[PDB]
């Protein structure tokens, strides 16, 4: 509907894949080569579900603060054929609060789905579902079941990933240019 949605849209039609675990189905975000993100909570094994096709995992890490603490986002390496546009211009350096977010979603339950969040607040600490976590954004939206694994942009950038939600806020974890050197 105008430039943050027409920003979103690009992101999601060539840097997103629908990824299956046993835990459920997630959108995934491709940043670069056949490396690609997914909330921790995802459980990811040795195979996951790629747009339904059996894919080996070559390599996962559950990232973890230099504290030790959870920051619920796993690096994927997925033994794919094809590579990923190249987005890691597009994050973050550093810890920042934002205006005029976007969430997309693609799964089978959300095709095509976009919510305009409007601010996002450096929010830090969070217990996620009795996890203590860190380096959380935090959104005044009434996100549900079905979002764990969507994009949050603004025009310009690649901020983070929803992981969770408490029925009035949402809950992404921050994507930084330093996980993907």
């Amino acid at each position: 509907m105008g430039p943050g949605f027409d920003f979103a849209q690009a992101i999601m039609k060539k840097n997103t894949v629908i990824a299956r675990t046993e835990k459920g189905e997630f959108t995934m975000l491709g940043v670069y080569d056949r490396v690609a993100v997914i909330p921790t909570h995802a459980s990811v094994g040795e195979i996951i579900y790629i747009n339904d096709v059996e894919t080996r995992v070559l390599d996962a890490c559950a990232l973890r603060d230099l504290t030790d603490t959870n920051l619920e986002i796993t690096i994927v390496k997925l033994d794919r054929n094809q590579k990923f546009r190249d987005i890691r211009h597009f994050l973050p350096r550093c810890e920042d609060d934002y205006n005029d977010a976007v969430l997309s979603v693609h799964t089978s339950k959300f095709p095509n789905m976009y919510i305009p969040v409007g601010q996002v607040t450096n929010y830090g600490f969070l217990n996620l579902g009795g996890t203590p976590t860190h380096r959380i954004l935090m959104y005044n939206f009434p996100t549900r079941a079905g979002q764990c694994g969507g994009v949050v942009t603004t025009t310009g950038k690649v901020i983070g990933i929803h992981v969770g939600g408490n029925g009035a806020q949402g809950f992404a974890a921050m994507l930084l240019h330093s996980y993907f050197t």
